[PDB]
């Protein structure tokens, strides 16, 4: 007989305290971005990207991750 | 027989306190972007992006993810 | 007696041959400007040009000056 | 007495040939400009300038220039 | 007496030949301007250009400069 008193007690504050959160900046490609491209031969699949792309400014006045597993396995 | 008292007892309190979250800013791509292209052959797909993309500002006054399992398998 | 036989003779042919003029650009202030301003005490004239101004492109096909003074005084 | 026999001949050609005057690019101020500015007391007078100004691209495609003065002055 | 035979002859071709004027590039301030300014007291007149100014691209398919002088004075 397999009795599992699986019993995971937790009052865990995860926390964070700011009085202000300010004044944050981000520029990204300020300059010039330039592309010739000539005489070019491809056999095969492509991509491009060209410019700002997939910029993040993530800003989270909280932010707190709190990541759990309980993963209770028998055979 | 097998007993399983699985009792997850959870108070957890993931919390933030921000006074004043402010003030943020974000300009990717500021510049020129050119692009000349001349005599290319292709010969399969061909995918282009090209200018200000996929750019996010995420700005969460919260933002507190909490993220759980309780997997219990039985063979 | 005071004889002033003044004779500029010109045939001075000042030219140009172009076969084709073509293919010319001109691209100011293709990026971007911003501009805060705060808490500013003036107590005197002020002027203010913010952009793109006074741009030229002159593109004269001929374009060609000839300049001339014929300036015969007598005391 | 005084004979003066002023005499400038010319037959001066001056000249160009261009066969294709082609292809020509300018691009000032591609990038981003920022200013900020705070708490400034002034007591005279202010200029600004901004951005992109004042600029030329002059492309004659004669630009042949010919300066010429005859003073033939007399006391 | 004062016999001034002035005789200033001229036959001078100042003369150029260009086959193909081509492919001519010029990108002033590609890059990024960024200025800040904070508790400046200023007691006279101010200027200020911030920028790409003045940027000049001058491409004369002639461009045959004939400068002259013929100043005959007399007391």
């Amino acid at each position: 007989s397999v009795q599992i008193v699986y019993k995971p007690v937790d009052l865990s504050k995860v926390t964070s305290k700011c009085g202000s959160l300010g004044n944050i900046h981000h520029k990204p490609g300020g300059g010039q971005v330039e592309v010739k491209s000539e005489k070019l031969d491809f056999k095969d699949r492509v991509q491009s990207k060209i410019g700002s792309l997939d910029n993040i400014t993530h800003v989270p006045g909280g932010g707190n991750k709190k990541i759990e597993t309980h993963k209770l396995t028998f055979r």
